[PDB]
């Protein structure tokens, strides 16, 4: 029954005068997406804030054994490589373990084939002995299209394949893949994996099969998965044009654009055009300057108050100059903070990710889309999209009047920047000391 103090930082009452971890276990033949799916997870599960990091199998055996020479290291009468597979795997599960039990991580992604029971039925055995929960994602895929274009894109390249070239690399890749088909044991939900929580994927997102899910993580993993899809397409994300706050250097507010801004909305439809982008979609926040800049691109647009910029609270509309001099120690602990610090009755970047959550959740959905938001807005999007830690988060760059492109490459994204040659202030400031 204890009396309250409200903390400085994040402005959370407390009280004053003196959910088991999970891991995730990836399951499938080679060049299925696992680590694309492991990558891509946990890109995501740590951005709404849940630590999650990835146990490579592969990488562990990389950094064992010698320069990868041919595909009959993986070849299952090979007695010693097999030895030293299954000490990699051990080993990787140890370090799970000091992630989950002693270093703060909530989830762990154990990313290998795991293509047989007893190999499974082990990483069961070290779950339940810690008390971590499992949970398997199974990618099955039978279509040679998309395995070789697998195979292309992620393994050629890949340091195994470093003295090789690509037609010796696909060869090779493809007797590797062999050496695992005939002890391959799929789940089988319907009888001997009954009691496992499992997601089987079929064909790329096709057909899903899902199996006792345990807690919220998991249905959310579920419905991540259930959104995402690996069409090529092309994300542009930008400011507003140039407004009359920033041109005050006020915070906050809803002022419409200065006349730069109204010249950058010009140059933007004629990017947009010479894109030449098929059913692009346009969202804005309900925030009179994005709307005035979608405005001159003649498409339609959506608006979103999700995207509405940061609210700041008692500072909305005044200068950083007002604030330090008006409220110094917030002003001080916001630049102690930067992600965490909540402005009074207003917003911190951890808040701003909860919103931006279901925009993150349909732009997986979509294909062409341009976001035109506001400055912390906009270094939010582009840390999950370019996996930048909440540290980091509120620094990024995101200047006015330049559009960030973004196109899926590999296992990540590529970030072009485009500036519309438009003078505008400058609205960035570095971190201090
Ligand atoms: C959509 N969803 C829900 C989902 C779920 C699970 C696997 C995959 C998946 C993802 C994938 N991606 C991937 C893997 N390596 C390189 C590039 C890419 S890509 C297409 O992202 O540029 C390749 C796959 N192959 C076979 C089966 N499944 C694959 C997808
Ligand atoms: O987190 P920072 O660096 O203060 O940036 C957010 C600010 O940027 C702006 O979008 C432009 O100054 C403000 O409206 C908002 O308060």
């Amino acid at each position: 029954p204890l009396e309250l103090t409200q903390s400085r930082v994040q402005k959370i009452w407390v009280p004053v005068h003196r959910n088991s971890p999970t891991v995730i276990v990836m399951v499938g033949l080679p060049a299925r997406g696992k680590t694309y799916i492991s990558k891509k997870l946990t890109r995501y599960l740590n951005w709404i804030g849940v630590p999650t990091k990835v146990f490579n199998v592969g990488e562990y055996r990389r950094e064992a054994v010698k320069q990868y020479s041919s595909y009959n290291f993986f070849r299952p009468d090979n007695e010693e490589a097999m030895k030293v597979r299954k000490q990699c795997a051990l080993a990787a599960l140890r370090d799970v373990k000091s992630y989950l039990a002693k270093e703060g991580g909530q989830i762990a992604v154990f990313d290998a084939t795991n293509t047989t029971r007893e190999r499974r039925h082990m990483i069961l055995h070290f779950a339940k002995e810690n008390d971590f929960k499992a949970f398997f994602i199974e990618s099955v895929c039978d279509d040679p299209t998309v395995v070789a274009s697998n195979i292309m894109e992620v393994k050629i390249s890949s340091p195994d394949y470093k003295d090789c070239n690509s037609a010796e690399a696909m060869d090779d890749f493809m007797k590797r893949i062999s050496c695992y088909e005939a002890s391959y044991q799929p789940l089988d939900p319907d009888k001997c994996d009954r009691d496992l929580s499992l997601i089987k994927v079929i064909d790329v997102g096709r057909r899903f099969l899902v199996n006792r899910v345990q807690d919220h993580i998991q249905s959310r993993i579920v419905y991540y998965l259930m959104n995402i899809h690996v069409q090529p397409r092309t994300i542009y994300l930008c400011r507003h044009g140039e407004n009359e706050h920033n041109l005050q250097g006020r915070i906050g507010g809803d002022s419409g654009l200065s006349s730069r801004g109204k010249k950058f909305a010009s140059a933007l439809s004629k990017f947009v055009e010479e894109q030449n982008l098929k059913d692009l979609r346009v969202w804005t926040s309900q925030l009179k300057s994005t709307i005035q800049t979608a405005e001159a691109l003649r498409l339609p647009y959506e608006q979103w108050k999700a995207l509405n910029e940061i609210d700041a609270g008692v500072c909305e509309e005044l200068t950083y100059e007002e604030i330090r001099d008006t409220y110094p120690e917030e002003y001080a602990l916001r630049e102690q903070d930067k992600y965490y610090y909540r402005y009074p009755t207003g917003e911190s970047y951890q808040d701003l990710v909860q919103r931006l959550e279901p925009v993150i959740m349909e732009l997986e959905r979509q294909e062409n889309v341009l976001v035109i938001c506001h400055q912390a807005v906009l270094r939010c999007l582009l840390a999950y999209f370019l996996d930048k830690s909440a540290e980091e988060m509120p620094y990024l760059k995101c200047p006015l009047h330049t559009v960030l492109k973004l196109t899926p490459v590999a296992y990540g994204c590529r970030v072009e920047s485009i500036y519309l040659n438009v003078e505008s202030v400058c609205t960035h400031r570095e971190r201090s000391e």
